[PDB]
C-alpha cells in the first residue's frame, strides 16, 4: 500500500498512537546480558536502554571490552550504522576508540549537549583549534581541523591520531543542532538536507566503516536517522518503490537494537520525511 495513502488513512483516522504500540508489541527480545553485568553499570546512560549481546560493538582490548553501541546491518539496503548513547564523562574515550577500531568516517550527532536544562552528553569533541584533547585511558589525540557552521546544523573536520601509531585520520562531525527531545525535526526539509550533506561526503559509503549514530539514549533521533536513510535507499534500488514497508524495516533494525523510534510523533516525521525524499529518488 502507498505509504503516502496509508499515512492519511492513519491521519484521517488519529491513530499513530495505535500502530506505534502494534510495532512495540512485535519487536524483537534478545538477551543484553553484558550491558547489565554490575561492572558495566557506570558505562550506561539510562538503565532501561542497553545493546543485545548478538549485535552490540566490542572495544579490542582485554580489560574490559563494553560499549553501549550496536550494529545495524540491514539487509536488502546494503548500509549498516552504529547506533550509541550520548557519551558520559568515562566513556569518551572509548567512544573514541570504537571510532578508530570501526574505521568509522562520519559521527551524526543529534542533540545538543544540554536540553531541557540537564546535560543530554559530554563535551567530547574540542571547541577550539589550539585546545587538543587527549584521551590517556585509550592513547588517542583529538585536534579540531575546522568547523562550517549553519542555522539548523555545524560540519566539523577532526584529526585522530592513534599515539601508539602516530596514524591519523580525518573525521567528519555532521552535528544537528535544533530537534527537540523526544519531539522532531520543524520540517521534513531541514532533516532531509542535513541527510543528504552526511550522504555527500562519502561518510555512508561502503569503503568506510559504519558510520557512528548519536543522540541522548541512541534510540529516538538516532532511530529516525537511519530509518528515513534505509526507505530512501531501498525506494533507489527495487523495481517498485510503492513495495517499502516503513512498519516492516523498522521491525528489522529493530532485530539489532531495542526501543529505535521512541514516540508515535517520530514515526509519522519517519513517513514525511521518506514520502518527501522520494520525489527526489523519482528524479525531481
Ligand atoms: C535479517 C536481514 C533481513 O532479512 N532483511 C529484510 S527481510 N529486509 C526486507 C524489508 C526491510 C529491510 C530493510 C533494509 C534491509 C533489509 C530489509
Amino acid at each position: 500500500m502507498e505509504m503516502e495513502k496509508e499515512f492519511e488513512q492513519i491521519d484521517k483516522s488519529g491513530s499513530w498512537a495505535a500502530i506505534y504500540q502494534d510495532i512495540r508489541h512485535e519487536a524483537s527480545d534478545f538477551p543484553s546480558r553484558v550491558a547489565k553485568l554490575p561492572k558495566n553499570k557506570n558505562r550506561n546512560r539510562y538503565r532501561d536502554v542497553s545493546p543485545f549481546d548478538h549485535s552490540r560493538i566490542k572495544l579490542h582490548q582485554e580489560d574490559n571490552d563494553y560499549i553501549n553501541a550496536s550494529l545495524i546491518k540491514m539487509e536488502e539496503a546494503q548500509r549498516s550504522y552504529i547506533l550509541t548513547q550520548g557519551p558520559l564523562p568515562n566513556t569518551v574515550g572509548h567512544f573514541w576508540e570504537m571510532v578508530w577500531e570501526q574505521k568509522s568516517r562520519g559521527v551524526v550527532m543529534l542533540n545538543r549537549v544540554m536540553e531541557k536544562g540537564s546535560l543530554k552528553c559530554a563535551q567530547y569533541w574540542p571547541q577550539k583549534e589550539e585546545k587538543e584533547m587527549i584521551f590517556e585511558d585509550t592513547n588517542l589525540k583529538l585536534t579540531l581541523i575546522s568547523e562550517d557552521i549553519k542555522s539548523y546544523y555545524t560540519v566539523r573536520q577532526l584529526e585522530l591520531e592513534n599515539l601508539t601509531t602516530q596514524e591519523t585520520r580525518e573525521i567528519l562531525h555532521f552535528h544537528y543542532t535544533t530537534w527537540p527531545d523526544f519531539g522532531v525535526p520543524e520540517s521534513p526539509a531541514s532533516f532531509l538536507n542535513f541527510l543528504f550533506k552526511v550522504r555527500e561526503s562519502g561518510s555512508l559509503s561502503p569503503e568506510h566503516g559504519p558510520v557512528v549514530v548519536h543522540c541522548s539514549a541512541g534510540i529516538g533521533r538516532s532511530g529516525t536517522f537511519c530509518l528515513a536513510d534505509t526507505c530512501l535507499l531501498l525506494m533507489d534500488k527495487r523495481k517498485d518503490p510503492s513495495s517499502v514497508d516503513i512498519k516492516k524495516v523498522l521491525l528489522e533494525m529493530r532485530k539489532f537494537r531495542m526501543g529505535l523510534i521512541q514516540t508515535a510523533d517520530q514515526l509519522r516525521f519517519s513517513y514525511l520525511a521518506v514520502i518527501e525524499g522520494a520525489k527526489f529518488i523519482m528524479g525531481d
